[PDB]
């Protein structure tokens, strides 16, 4: 029996290394990672890898790892796949903990835009969780935290994190993580997976996939939102991604909106993440 070494980047930036039989399906690796993380509520999570385009792909747990990574290194990242719309309803604190770690990276990366005050408030709950009660001895008027809070850091943001941290005295890590999530879950891009596309007129848009449905972001004045109940069907042909939208009451025919993706793989990727989120919505 021949085993391949897997390297997984965990959400605190640490690296986990294990071996699986070379014909292993994704689930085998994932089960090992989740056991290492003491994670039971595993269905919200997944493993990603990067292809030679350095684009992110979900490792399909049902398929052989080798037929997915193909020519690439057996190098993966552990990630939230399905963002819970109501994290307070997860059964375990450790589940909320990993969700917070993912959202910290969503914020620092700019995937999850955040006002100055929300950056500072989220940062303040992270500090309370990671370090406990505010301690002036560590701080000082010139303090910069080790923690990454934002896509760009400013002294004003560091100061506001400390001001709000003072107000959390006595808060336990589980409580500070619940507060982090109660705030983050309300942000307009929470759990939104964005895909570059062109509309049928060739205008650059973003397609957003999330729990509630499909977002078409043309510009600030031109946004469309299709809750899952309004989406009949989706398809990809070559580089094309098509959405069928139910008729409004007393209309006879669905409408088709068409999108051009950069290539066939990007269309297939968008299709699969939409199917997977749709199946999530069905079970909520
Ligand atoms: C697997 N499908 C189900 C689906 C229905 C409605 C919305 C969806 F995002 C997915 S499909 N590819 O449309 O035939």
């Amino acid at each position: 029996p021949k085993s391949m070494q897997c390297k997984v980047i965990l959400l605190d930036g640490s690296e986990y290394t294990c071996d699986v039989e070379k014909r292993s399906r994704g689930q085998v690796l994932f089960d090992k990672v989740c056991e290492h993380l003491n994670l039971l509520e595993k269905d919200y999570f997944g493993l990603t890898y990067r292809d030679a385009e350095n684009q992110k792909n979900w490792l399909d747990p049902a398929k052989e790892i080798k037929k997915q990574v193909r020519s690439g290194a057996w190098h993966f990242s552990f990630n939230v796949k399905f963002y819970p719309p109501d994290p307070a309803q997860l059964s375990e604190d450790i589940t909320r903990y990993y969700l917070c770690l993912q959202l910290r990276d969503d914020i620092v990366s700019g995937r999850l835009p955040c006002s100055f005050v929300t950056l500072a408030l989220l940062g303040s709950y992270t500090v309370q969780s990671e370090l406990g009660d505010y301690d002036p001895d560590e701080c000082g008027s010139d303090y910069i935290s080790e923690f990454r809070f934002a896509p760009n850091h400013t002294k004003e943001l560091e100061d506001k994190v400390i001001e709000l941290h003072k107000s959390h005295r006595g808060m336990t890590p589980a409580e500070a993580e619940m507060h982090f999530l109660e705030n983050a879950k309300k942000l307009s891009m929470y759990g939104v997976d964005l895909h570059h596309a062109k509309d049928s007129e060739g205008v650059e848009i973003m397609l957003g996939v999330c729990a509630s449905g499909l977002l078409i972001y043309r510009d600030r004045l031109r946004i469309n939102r299709f809750a899952w109940p309004k989406v009949l069907k989706i398809s990809y042909k070559r580089n094309n991604f098509y959405i069928k939208i139910r008729p409004g009451e007393f209309e006879q025919f669905e409408s088709t909106i068409g999108f051009k993706l950069p290539n066939h793989r990007a269309a297939k990727r968008l299709w699969k993440v939409c199917v997977e989120h749709h199946t999530f919505f069905r079970l909520l």
